[PDB]
Formats: C-alpha cells, sequence, structure tokens
C-alpha cells in the first residue's frame, strides 16, 4: 500500500478545524487562554492504508497582548487530524494532535530597544 503526500490548495474549509484544535490546546495550557487563529497557512494530506491525516498549519495571536499596549506576539500551530478512510467530511476526526510555538516581540534581538 503506497503512502501519498500532497497539499490542499483551498484551506478555508480547515478553518473550523483550526479553531477547534486551538480550543482543545488552550484547555490544557492556561497561558494560551486568550489565543485566536489568525490564518490557516497550509494544509498537507497524507493518505495511508489506515487513516487519512491532514496537517493543518495555522497562525495564532495572543489576544491578551492586544491590550495595554503590550509587546506583540504571534504563534504557529500544527494540528494533525486523523480520519477514518471512510469519513465523508472534516467534522469528526478519530483523533487530533496539536502543538504550538510562540514568537514574542520582546524576546528576540534588539527589536524591543530604543534609539
Ligand atoms: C500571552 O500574553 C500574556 C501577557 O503577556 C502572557 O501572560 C503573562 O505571562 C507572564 C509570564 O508567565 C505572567 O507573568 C508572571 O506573573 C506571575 C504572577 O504575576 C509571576 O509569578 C511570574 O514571575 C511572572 O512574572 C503574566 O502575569 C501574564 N500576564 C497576564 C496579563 O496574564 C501569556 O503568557 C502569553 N501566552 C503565551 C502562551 O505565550
Ligand atoms: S488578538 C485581538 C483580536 N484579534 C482577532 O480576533 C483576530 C486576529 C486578527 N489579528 C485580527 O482581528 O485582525 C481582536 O480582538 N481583534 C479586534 C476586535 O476587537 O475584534
Amino acid at each position: 500500500s503506497p503512502v501519498l503526500f500532497d497539499f490542499i490548495e483551498d484551506t478555508e474549509p480547515f478553518r473550523k478545524s483550526a479553531d477547534k484544535a486551538l480550543e482543545v490546546y488552550k484547555s490544557e495550557s492556561e497561558a494560551y487562554a486568550s489565543f485566536r487563529v489568525d490564518r490557516v497557512e497550509r494544509v498537507t494530506r497524507v493518505k495511508g492504508g489506515e487513516r487519512t491525516n491532514y496537517y493543518v498549519d495555522f497562525s495564532v495571536r495572543n489576544c491578551s497582548r492586544s491590550h495595554f499596549h503590550r509587546h506583540p506576539a504571534f504563534g504557529f500551530c500544527r494540528a494533525d487530524l486523523s480520519f477514518d478512510v471512510e469519513a465523508s467530511n472534516l467534522e469528526n476526526p478519530e483523533d487530533v494532535i496539536i502543538s504550538c510555538e510562540v514568537f514574542n516581540f520582546e524576546e528576540h534581538g534588539n527589536i524591543s530597544g530604543f534609539r
């Protein structure tokens, strides 16, 4: 059985999947409580003998940093959605694995300095 790796060009149908994966992620990681999906960036499909996996790569924002003129923040997440090969839509993955990494304006280089 060959394994097929390719990309889905129309990512908008994965937006809800990204929203829900972030919701799940933040329920386990309290520092992420204020976070919201920015854009779905890329979706990769891997089709195997057993499952179809979709890897939904998405940007996030730390909305608590939109208040009080805080330092900006951004993150990238990947959600791995694993589907029964018989699934007819995206709504009900058998399981989901999510990781996220954050990029804080003030923790990198000299960009948070003054003249
Ligand atoms: C998203 O943005 C918010 C705001 O920057 C981040 O929450 C803040 O996280 C810092 C570091 O944990 C908190 O500071 C800590 O405060 C505790 C108690 O005050 C103190 O014991 C620690 O030494 C530390 O200074 C800060 O309170 C918290 N701020 C707010 C307003 O909630 C959050 O971490 C960012 N999320 C992620 C995933 O990066
Ligand atoms: S993180 C602050 C909120 N952002 C969003 O809800 C979506 C992400 C985008 N970066 C965007 O909105 O441009 C927010 O509260 N946005 C403005 C509002 O008051 O709705």
